[PDB]
């Protein structure tokens, strides 16, 4: 199977500046070679270019809302090329809002996948709820189809199309939740499991839970949707948005690693990764390197070990 | 419901000055105002004022004696009142010395109560099995029917009136226990959950095991007494008893989640916040932020998110 | 029951120096005395000197073979010496090649021994297959029979025979495996929990599992071999190969625990401690305590506390 790696430098999707810079320093960390070692085939489609929209003018509340509508658009258009293709993708971030144009372009192949959103954050908030005009923190509102028009159109959003309901997404190290957000996961009836469900069940049962939510009747390809800060700061600490008690470096694996045996990861994303907010080298590198490490095991990396069919090494 | 919080500026109960300054340290972190943001109502009855006894020979090897049990009557008095007016009692140390009167105060009003005790000290050794005359790890010694006339009569302790048996209260975090204490928990039969039992069951299973043993047959309300140092001293390093391998932030959490979610929480105290023994004053920070997050958490605060009743946030 | 500690200053089966001062940090820090104060008998054989193999050219890619090979048949000597006598041998290390002798000379009197492995990495690596020629990665090779004449004899290893089998041996901790070692593994058929079945698990579990696999038909004499950088290098940091994502202090501390009370500990291993290797003298301090730690717990101390038989201390 094919691998397609789409970088988005982008950040206007949040006031920190930074996440831009997040896709070089994992290419740096050698990410792309790594993932040759495995046996999947490695494409680099390479950075996209996205055109700054001059004169973006705040919608309300919401901040650069073409800027961003545009970059997705165009996101949106280089996932669904390659999925069409039948290669899985892998988005290497630049804040969260990029998750629009990724799930949407991967939607737009496979109308019936499903999105595992591990992330400390819900980020549903929609321009009516968000106490900032930040988007990083609204992906999952403009893709839901439960929350069509429940808000006002935005400035450069139009050609987005609400693909999936909230049947087909499970949240997983939800800790920050505004009250906003709580509301509208817990109207529309939206499965997912806070670091306190985790406490209490243990990573171990969390995934064998997600999967016969989200598997139980069809099986179906998988967008994984991951936000680094859903992992503890001690893990990831270069992010935008560190929120204490989070996913331990094992459990960020072992999820990984579930996710790869089921033959289903269709699409992923490495969102979040701010090279510019690690208080020290080793901070960075940290991250860097844990980022590396999830994306790895999504392929096949076992913490077991691995060898190569067919070789007789003795 | 009806919150009081009640300082208790305390040290007499052990070596280390500094825990008297806990109050003043929770308060400053926003305990009280964060408080008013919950569903509950909420008092600042202020700090009590301690009436030092001049003249406190030790009593054998007990330090303080008199100035200990003073203290305590004057608390137990306080405490009685609140829990009277049938408001929920909010203790904060000092020492863990002060529960002697916490309890004994809310037990007169509610004679069947059970008490929680996360800790990763037993602190039951009797005025005869201490290594060092020091109160603060001797109050369940005082509080336990079973221990009545097991040791002899101490100065300025003669208003207490043991109230609960050991078939009433639950360990939870001990790693460091005494020879002595050791006897006694084992002898009397008290449930226990060392961190052993934590490892092996998982903190969701342990919780599920106090609650059909303290709750099983009749409903009572609950007296949770947490003593800080259960946590490790990598979440709350500023305690004058540290012992590696406790509790973490997230156990910690989903123990007073759990206690939320039973409606019957009573009584609460948050014990031996010292703000004078952090190496930093990030430890420190540290340290009294996760108490107020412990305590915010006793009272509803979910990591999935809060949002208000009757509020349609679209 | 007989203690007897034995000094293995090696370091010759790794090229970073150091693990040579393990024995001595580990007694500077009280070792010998406190496990004194258990119910044990303690006798410290002290440190054995090992003569150094002049013009030790390498074999192939194998460093230090003479050197290592010496070593350890007098390391095997001593051992067998000891267990002969009835007593219970705790070798304190330089680097992990030392489990060479030591579980040779403890096979010699009791045949019949299991060994628990505890290490992030099998260490199974064959003469052929290193991609470094050192030899603490090569232990396991040695010593398995499954293994015998798949590797050419090696100088200063003639003396060493093949004891136990596949079928003796589990591995706990696994989480940095060769594509050479995994290979054995897997065709060999070698339990083992690597941290991906911890995850699933629970160390609970696990224990379990391991007890009913090693002595499910025969109870037999326990050989505990433990690598210190089987644990997180947040607990275990002062080793000179460590792994993030290992076992919690408290999971380290649950294996002891559970072994001791298996009665049959025959054989214990405290390798890889290399005091050197600190990046501050605090980092040296965490090590060392929590090897002791692990030590004292495979004796019998107890996170719920001890007391002693027969004293009451009422
Ligand atoms: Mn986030
Ligand atoms: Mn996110
Ligand atoms: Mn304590
Ligand atoms: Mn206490
Ligand atoms: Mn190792
Ligand atoms: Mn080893």
């Amino acid at each position: 199977k094919p691998i397609e790696i789409i970088g988005a430098p982008f950040s206007k999707g949040q006031p920190r500046g930074g996440v831009e810079k997040g896709p070089a320093a994992l290419r740096k960390a050698g990410l792309v070679e790594k993932l040759k070692e495995t046996e999947y085939n490695v494409r680099d489609h390479g950075d996209l270019a996205f055109v700054d929209v001059p004169n973006d003018s705040p919608f309300q509340i919401v901040k650069n809302p073409r800027s961003v509508g545009k970059a997705n658009e165009q996101l949106a258009a280089v996932v669904a090329e390659t999925q069409k293709n039948g290669t899985i993708s892998v988005v290497l971030g630049g804040d969260h809002s990029m998750a629009i144009g990724s799930i949407s372009g991967h939607a737009r192949v496979h109308p019936d996948l499903c999105v595992i959103w591990v992330d400390a954050h819900t980020e549903i908030n929609t321009p009516l709820t968000t106490s900032s005009g930040n988007l990083h923190g609204q992906p999952v509102a403009f893709l839901l189809k439960e929350l069509k028009g429940k808000f006002p159109d935005v400035p450069g959003f139009s050609w987005v199309t609400p693909c999936i309901s909230a049947k087909d997404i499970v949240y997983i190290g939800l800790r920050d939740v505004d009250p906003g957000e709580h509301y509208i996961i817990k109207t529309l009836g939206i499965k997912y499991f806070s670091m306190t469900e985790v406490d209490k069940l243990g990573i171990g049962k969390v995934m064998e839970e997600t999967f016969s939510y989200l598997l139980g009747r069809k099986k179906r390809p998988i967008h994984l949707s991951f936000d680094v800060d859903g992992l503890d700061p001690v893990f990831t600490p270069a992010t935008g948005t560190p929120v204490v008690g989070g996913l331990s470096y094992r459990e960020g694996l072992y999820i990984t690693e579930e996710i790869y045996k089921t033959g289903l990861l269709s699409g992923l994303d490495i969102m979040e990764v701010n090279p510019t907010l690690g208080k020290t080298p080793e901070e960075v590198t940290r991250t860097v390197n844990t980022a590396v490490a999830l994306t790895l095991s999504c392929f096949g990396t076992k913490r077991e070990g691995n060898h190569k069919p067919e070789t007789d090494y003795l």
